[PDB]
């Protein structure tokens, strides 16, 4: 559609989950993202803020337990880095298959992965330099267990695969790429609920107001959605919101129309 409309959009109106399959590359999307060209980004100026709100959830206030789900990865990993600390056992999972590939050639540490040491030091400074980047690494690797495929449109989100109920469940930057409309959206919250305990933690990181997101030329559907939604589907899901925070800062308007982003921690009813 010569970039008029996103990709995998024309017939429903939103980017098509098979697009994630077919026309859809992590590693663009990762030297796009997290690997700069120049500093202070509007790139790196989210992932700093991320990066200090996962830090302060997981190390700072009490989310901790046994098992965390990381529902739509993606091929990062930035978004563990501090759960590590807090949780036994971390199960990463993705509807993309080769975002799935991605995250595996990490987890072996093969020299064809992507590298995310300035990452990995950047978090062991805000954590107290307690130890340095590969001690911290492979922590991580050791607590990821589980590699799977996951779709947060089915009720069954994982499929057949067993697990116990899970302490928390985080999504970062996945739900507004993957859910086309705000009953999927509110659809989805419930699903993932069905991997939780009661009383179980609900992270959620995401764009506010965008319709869209680039990876160079190529342009994918974003929900947009504004903070007010976002908590009214929270609550109606099933979750009480302990807290919600708002943030001015967007992408570069060449790489999406976002405006700002949330992080939420939410408790299940
Ligand atoms: C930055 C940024 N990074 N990303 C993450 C990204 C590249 O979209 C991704 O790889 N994802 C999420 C979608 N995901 C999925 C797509 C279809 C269905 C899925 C079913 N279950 C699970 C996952 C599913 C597959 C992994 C989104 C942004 C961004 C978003 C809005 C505005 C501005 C920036």
């Amino acid at each position: 559609s010569s970039g008029l409309v996103p990709r995998g959009s024309m017939e429903s109106g939103f980017t098509s989950k098979d697009t994630y399959l077919s026309h859809f590359n992590p590693r663009d999307y990762l030297e796009k993202y997290y690997k700069f060209g120049s500093r202070h980004s509007a790139e790196s100026q989210i992932l700093k803020h991320l990066l200090k709100n996962l830090f302060k959830i997981f190390c700072l206030d009490g989310v901790k337990g046994d098992l965390l789900i990381d529902i739509g990865s993606g091929p990062t990993i930035y978004q563990l880095l501090s759960a590590c600390e807090s949780f036994k056992e971390i199960v990463v999972t993705d509807y993309s298959d080769q975002n799935l590939q991605e995250l595996e050639k990490w987890l072996k540490a093969a020299p064809a992965a992507f590298d995310w040491s300035p990452v990995v030091t950047y978090v062991c400074d805000l954590e107290g330099n307690r130890v340095k980047g590969p001690e911290k690494e492979e922590k991580l690797r050791q607590a990821v267990k589980q590699v799977l495929k996951c779709d947060v449109t089915q009720s069954q989100p994982l499929g057949a695969v067993p697990l116990p109920p899970a302490d928390c469940v985080l999504s970062t930057l996945c739900l507004d790429a993957a859910c086309p409309d705000l009953p999927t959206y509110c659809r989805a919250l419930r699903n993932l609920g069905s991997l939780l305990k009661p009383g179980g933690f609900l992270v959620i990181m995401d764009a506010l107001k965008s319709s869209y997101y680039m990876i160079g030329e190529q342009k994918f559907s974003s929900l947009p959605l504004g903070r007010e939604a976002v908590e009214a589907a929270v609550k109606e899901a099933g979750y009480t919101i302990e807290w919600f925070e708002v943030i001015s800062q967007s992408y570069s308007s060449t790489m999406a129309n976002n405006e700002g982003l949330f992080s939420l921690v939410a408790r299940k009813l």
